[PDB]
């Protein structure tokens, strides 16, 4: 038939969300419609966001997580709570001994 026209291409996300509005997996997800995989980082000893923002896609893909489609979104969290955060500046740095 003659339907499904669209006369724009797929823009980006301009708007933001509030990283720092965070506390529990469960709030988390919940803040990001993947509330459903509230189990699966729960059972996972995942409980607290700080354990989760140094995780990586892999860790999605061990408590069960294998939607690409819904690690695009777990992920573009995580990277932004890090970031956010959980003060986990450089480490390996400076000389090799100074004090």
């Amino acid at each position: 038939g003659s339907s499904g026209s669209s006369g724009s291409q797929p823009l980006l996300d301009r708007s933001i969300p509030d990283f720092t509005a965070f506390t529990t997996v469960d709030d988390w997800l919940s803040a990001i419609k993947m509330v459903q995989y509230r189990d699966s980082f729960l059972t996972a000893g995942f409980t607290s966001l700080q354990l989760v923002t140094q995780m990586t896609s892999e860790d999605l893909l061990r408590i069960g997580i294998t939607l690409a489609g819904h690690q695009k979104k777990i992920l573009n969290s995580i990277h932004s709570m890090r970031v956010q955060i959980s003060q986990s500046p450089t480490a390996m740095a400076s000389g090799p001994s100074s004090g």
